[PDB]
This record gives structure tokens, C-alpha cells and sequence, in this order.
């Protein structure tokens, strides 16, 4: 026995959402459906234009840890707030959840990274990010003893924007592995990907990666092709294992020469995509820490997602465990 | 041609909002369906207990500012928060929304207030509030040409609670009928009602409120009756125009010897009743500024309060001017 099923590690971020047209997002050149790094000017401006908004507890990875332990497993992460009310809003939720949360804030300045999430008709979303506290992550705030004894530590593509990040993620990957514990990653924003692409093909051929999800546009934007066969046949490749999302089109699991096909889940309305991929990571994670088939896998991730995106907000208000064992999962 | 239709008064509060169970609220003594005031360390005890959440600008008035503005009505607000994150929330959740806020922060400490607001599976909602910078709100945060220049202002009960307020409604009082306008409030909650019902009843019969706005717990609690017969009759003598909810059983408008009733709307499922009243008030005080019809008052308001209780978070996303033109409310 261990003590973590899944660590995972990003910016620690608490997001701020609206509703808009698709007008706002022309008129204020963001680009729809991506991530889009803010300074502190640019997060003033935009906010002044934004509309009445709700604030949650996000972060790609804060959200696949929250995700796993709501399933059941045993998470927890590293990413680092400022000592302010976002800061202790960021902390208390992640906490709340049952995730083990111990990254010390060191200061006030520079604040909480938050992120101002537009969410048009189709129920896209076009997030705004000022990192904040997040340039401060580094190797200090690496417990080794969390990593060595967690099955999986995983974390997000995003973090290769702040400056020491990738310090802590090297640093993560050699614990992990001298503890025969595997590493997984997202490649989080096809222009994180574009920004970062030799970098993160090296984490998968040097074996630093394990596990890799992506999303259609990411794996596209990795191998900088139009051909999605070509993509998932380098991504097989480059990595042990490639979990790749087609958004309504399901996912497909690949190992070597192995693919397992799974459809998304029944959808009542998409209210809002925020959070989608991150929940797909906690269902397949949770999955793969239980000792589930491959297939069955992808198939906690397709349901998680698919609950996720039926709600504001990128956490799961409703028990995804209950979901899992009405669902035939268990 | 004047100003604003709107001014409301009140404490101005962020909400974090979460579900538990019934016995969560029993566990910690938390009295449901009530307005529970809190010092900052079982603030901090019950956040402590407190489930993932989500965080909403709320405040009674304010919500009910917000209302009057997304109808369609120009809307002012006076409360209080601090220099702080939480502040900057609630200004510009407000403001964003085209109410006039003004009211400066006079520092950092004690923070902007928060509603810890626990909501049961019935849809009750059961609030546990540190009123923070509220206390600090009094005559000096009067905008007299605001006051002089609204048709009505509008204040919380509630506002008894912390140690200035009063003195500031009073002033209000004094400018508003001097320019010919008139003042409303609401009896906010049935403790509070318990707490200060003489002075509640001082205000209605010196005049000093024209329009009050209860529910049925708090008409009751105002007589000390279980009779709701008798508190009708008691309140119409009372004020000049009383407008007293009861839930799905609608809602009823007297005016001296008149009375208006009218249905609430068929709900699909409530989802949370936080606002309710609220925007009860919202719609009503767009009517009546308007010139519309005291029944019509009461049918807007009771479109407004169906809406906001379909939704998580105490003010509605929607637009209620258009449900309003759906509705031939117009
Ligand atoms: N630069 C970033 N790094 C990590 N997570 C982010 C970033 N920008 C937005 N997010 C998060 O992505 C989540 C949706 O996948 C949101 O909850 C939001 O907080
Ligand atoms: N003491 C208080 N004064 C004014 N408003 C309050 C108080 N406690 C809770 N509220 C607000 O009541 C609203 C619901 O009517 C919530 O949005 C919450 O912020
Ligand atoms: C998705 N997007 C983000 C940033 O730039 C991109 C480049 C390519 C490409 O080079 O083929 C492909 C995709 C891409
Ligand atoms: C409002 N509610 C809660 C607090 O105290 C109350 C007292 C009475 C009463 O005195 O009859 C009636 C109701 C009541
Ligand atoms: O610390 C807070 N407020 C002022 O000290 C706080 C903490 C968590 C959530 C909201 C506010
Ligand atoms: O002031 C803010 N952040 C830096 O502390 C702020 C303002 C509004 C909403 C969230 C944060
Ligand atoms: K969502
Ligand atoms: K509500």
C-alpha cells in the first residue's frame, strides 16, 4: 500500500466566469477556446468589461486531484497560491475535497493567479490567465516524500510558462521514477503545445512522461499536422501510453499498437466546457490506479468529463463515485 | 426626470455557497432557513467544516440593486466592504451590472463580509454571516443627491444589526421624503424581526417607511401571531403599502383597505431559494417605479423571485427583462 493514488502539480488558480457573446471575444481579441496568458494591466482591462461573474476553485490540475478524490482515490497536489483571500479560497476547497494540499503561500505579492473564463452560447470557453503566484513554484515546493509515495504524479503542460516549474517537474519525474512510480502529463492548450513542442516530446522520448493526454487540437498541434491518423500514430510512438479526447466524439486509449475506443456519454445540454479534459484525466487516473482495464478507464474518464460539462464551474458539484456505480463503472 | 428608480441600502456581503445534508446543519446548530450571525472565529470553524464552494456577490439589497437593474430600471447602492480581494469582488460584481456603487472602503480591516450559505436538498438555504466591514457602514457613506434623486429607496432590516447603520437610514429617510420620494424596506428574517421589532414598527408608523416587504414567518414574528389573518390586517393599518410573500403559495399586496393577490410561478425544481425575496423586491420596486399596477408589482416580482430560485447564487444570470417581455410584462 501506498499513500497517494494521483499527485498532481500545476498553477494553482481560482477562476472567475461569465457568459458573453461571441461578439466579446472579436472585440477583445481572445482567441476562442484557448488559453490566453494576461498581465496584470491586460486582467484589469478585461475585468472591467466583464459582465456580474462567479468565482470557483480551478486550475487544470487542481481540478483533475479534486476529481480523483471525489471518485474515491486518495490525491493530492502542489501548486502555489499567494496569502490572500483567493489564496485561502484556493486552499480550503482543494482541502475540502480530501486532497492533500501543503504548498506553503510566500507572500502576499504577486497574488493568486486567477483566470477570467468566458463562456459563449455553445457553451465554449475562452479562459484569461494571470499566473500571479504562480511564477513562484520551484523545486523547494517538491515534497519528495508525497512523491515517492504516490502511485501516479501528474501535471500540466502549463506549467512550462512559469520560469521554475519545469524544476520541479524534472525533480518530480527522477523521485517518481527511483520509486518505480509512473508520471503522466497533459498537453493542455494547443498553443501551450505550440510554445513548448520540442520540450515536451523530449519528456516523452526521454521516458521523463508515461502517461500523456491530449486532446484532437493538441495532438494535432504536437506533430504539427492536419492528419489526426498521422498524430495518433506518432503520439503511440513518443509515449507508453496517449489518452486522446474528441470532445463528443469519445476518446481512443493507445499502448504500443493497441487502441480502445470509447464513446462520450449522453449529454442533456453543454453549459459550459470548462474542465472537461482535466475531469477526463481523474476518471482515467482513478481508473488506472484501481487496476482498471485500459478501456474501462477511458470510460470513468468520458463520464466524468461528460458530468463536468453539464454545470458551471470546472469541479463536479454532484458525487462522480455515485455516477460511477449508477453507471455500471464502479 | 430623475436619477435612479432604485437606491437600495444594505450589507454588503460576498456569499460562499455550498450543499450538505440535514444533519450538517444540526451538527453545527446552524438554525435553517435563517440569517445566522457569526464572529470571525466560528467564520472560521465553519469554513473549516465546509464542503467545496462556490463564492457570489450577494447581500439582500445589493442582490435586489442588481435586480432592478437587469429588469431594465436604473438602480443605486450604498454598503460597505474593505480593501480587499472579497471588495473588489463585490464592487465589481455590482457595478458591472449598472448600479451605481460608490461607497468608499475605509481600509483592509475587519475584511469585506461573507455569507457562508449551506443549501439542503429541499432548496432551503441557510446563511451563517460575518458581517466584516459592514459594521463600519454609517451617515458619512449618505450620497444625499443619490437619495434626493431616487424615486425609491429601499433598506435591510438587517441593517439594525451592525452598530451605525441605522443613523444612515434615518438621514436617508429624511432626504427621501424631503424631495417627495419614498422609502421602502424589508424585514429581512424572522430573528431579526425578533430582534428589533419595536424599532421595525416605530418605522412603519412614524412614517418614516412607506412600502415594507415581508414574507409570512416574518409577518408572524412581527405580531408575535400564528395567525396570518390577523398579521395581514395588523400591517396593512401599519404602512402605507405592504407586499408579503408566501412562498409557492404566492404572494399578497395591501393597500389600505386593498388587497392584490397573486400566483407564484410553476417551478420546474428549486434549486436553491437564496434571493428570493430579494428579487421579489427587485421586481415589484421596477413596477412600481414604472407606474405599473400593484398587481403588475406583484407579478414582477414574483417572475423575478421564480427565476432566481431555478439557479445556483443569489442573483440571476439571466436577463429578466427579457423573461419579463416573454411574460407581456414588458
Ligand atoms: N495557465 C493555466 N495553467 C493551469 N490551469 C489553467 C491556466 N489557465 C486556466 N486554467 C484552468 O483551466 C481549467 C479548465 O481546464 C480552469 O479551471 C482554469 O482555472
Ligand atoms: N446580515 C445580512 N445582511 C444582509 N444580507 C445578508 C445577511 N446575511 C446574508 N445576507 C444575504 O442574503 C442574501 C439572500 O437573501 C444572500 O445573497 C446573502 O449574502
Ligand atoms: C493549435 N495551434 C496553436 C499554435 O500554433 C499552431 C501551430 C500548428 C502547426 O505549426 O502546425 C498547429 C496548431 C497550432
Ligand atoms: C421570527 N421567529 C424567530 C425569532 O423569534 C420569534 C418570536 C415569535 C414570537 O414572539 O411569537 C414569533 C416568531 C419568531
Ligand atoms: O481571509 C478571508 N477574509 C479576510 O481575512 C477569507 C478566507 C477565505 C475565503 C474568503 C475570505
Ligand atoms: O485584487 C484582486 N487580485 C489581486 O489581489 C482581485 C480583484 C477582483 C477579483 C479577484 C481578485
Ligand atoms: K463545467
Ligand atoms: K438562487
Amino acid at each position: 500500500m501506498t499513500r497517494f493514488d494521483v499527485l498532481t502539480v500545476g498553477n494553482a488558480i481560482v477562476d472567475i466566469i461569465s457568459r458573453c457573446n461571441d461578439q466579446f471575444l472579436i472585440d477583445n481579441q481572445i482567441t476562442k477556446a484557448a488559453m490566453n496568458l494576461i498581465d496584470a494591466e491586460r486582467a484589469e482591462l478585461l475585468y472591467s468589461r466583464m459582465g456580474p461573474a462567479l468565482e470557483a476553485s480551478g486550475g487544470s490540475a487542481g481540478n483533475t486531484a479534486a476529481g480523483v478524490a471525489n471518485l474515491g482515490g486518495k490525491a493530492a497536489y502542489f501548486g502555489n497560491v499567494a496569502a490572500d483571500q483567493l489564496g485561502d479560497i484556493f486552499t480550503h476547497d482543494i482541502r475540502a475535497q480530501g486532497v492533500h494540499y501543503q504548498t506553503k503561500p510566500k507572500g502576499a505579492f504577486p497574488p493568486t493567479a486567477r483566470s477570467m473564463i468566458f463562456v459563449t452560447e455553445d457553451g465554449e470557453r475562452s479562459m484569461n490567465t494571470y499566473l500571479g503566484a504562480c511564477v513562484e513554484l520551484g523545486p523547494e515546493d517538491v515534497e519528495a516524500d508525497v512523491v515517492a509515495d504516490a502511485k501516479v504524479t501528474y501535471f500540466e503542460g502549463y506549467l512550462w510558462d512559469p520560469p521554475r516549474a519545469k524544476e520541479a517537474i524534472l525533480d518530480c519525474a527522477r523521485i517518481a521514477h527511483q520509486h518505480g512510480r509512473e508520471m503522466s502529463m497533459t498537453l493542455s492548450d494547443s498553443f501551450c503545445v505550440d510554445r513548448y513542442r520540442g520540450e515536451f516530446l523530449d519528456l516523452m522520448r526521454s521516458g521523463k512522461v508515461d502517461i500523456v493526454f491530449a486532446n484532437r487540437q493538441e495532438a494535432l498541434s504536437l506533430y504539427q499536422t492536419d492528419d489526426f491518423e498521422e498524430a495518433l500514430n506518432r503520439i503511440a510512438a513518443d509515449c507508453k501510453i496517449a489518452a486522446v479526447t474528441m470532445s463528443e466524439n469519445g476518446a481512443v486509449i493507445l499502448k504500443g499498437r493497441e487502441r480502445y475506443y470509447v464513446n462520450a456519454i449522453r449529454i442533456r445540454e453543454v453549459v459550459d466546457t470548462t474542465g472537461a479534459g482535466d475531469l477526463f484525466a481523474s476518471g482515467f487516473l482513478y481508473g488506472y490506479t484501481q487496476g482498471r482495464s485500459l478501456e474501462d478507464c477511458g470510460k470513468l474518464g468520458c463520464l466524468a468529463a461528460g458530468i463536468v460539462i453539464q454545470q458551471i464551474g470546472p469541479r463536479p458539484m454532484t458525487s462522480l463515485s455515485e455516477a460511477a456505480k449508477q453507471a455500471g463503472l464502479i
